[PDB]
């Protein structure tokens, strides 16, 4: 929906970068990298997708750069940030592209 | 923070309104007039609050209405929505407002 914001986490370049890469209804599952972590805000929940080939790096700080998000994002306190896995059954964040 | 939006219910006018009245940082607790009912999306969650001077039309469709903002913003299915009353306790509620 349009509170919807998708960003991406990636060491690739030698160094983090966490840039938002979609939101509201550009939030999009074929935005998704197998390579990398993404943070999803779906309006009601933060997950941090795990690629399966995300790095070492990437995979240690999936859940700090999600908290990141919801920092500066203004979002109150009792937010559900859930740290997922790609190809989990992962039903609650599959259901947001449903 | 910024994602909160404050909408009031009243039928003062003769029927009933739902209409935006606070955004962002402006979603303060001195707008919650105990004789209208008001919902409060949070960034993570709906209340129906209800005022303890709302009339008899407002209480029991304020449920209805906080239902109805979760369709119509394109938020998630499965968004918590509470109905809460003026004075009581609710954690997550009292915590949006420090
Ligand atoms: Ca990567
Ligand atoms: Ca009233």
């Amino acid at each position: 929906g349009p509170p919807a914001v998708l960003l991406r986490l990636s060491d690739a370049s030698g160094k983090f970068e966490f840039t938002e890469v979609a939101r509201g209804l550009k939030v999009k599952r074929n935005l998704l990298d197998s390579n990398d972590v993404f943070v999803l805000y779906t309006g009601a929940e933060v997950f941090a997708w795990v690629g399966k080939h995300a790095s070492v790096g990437e995979k240690k700080k999936a859940l700090s750069f999600a908290q990141e998000y919801v920092q500066k994002a203004g979002l109150p306190i009792h937010t559900p940030v859930a740290r997922i896995l790609e190809g989990g059954e992962n039903e609650v964040f599959e259901d947001f592209f449903d």
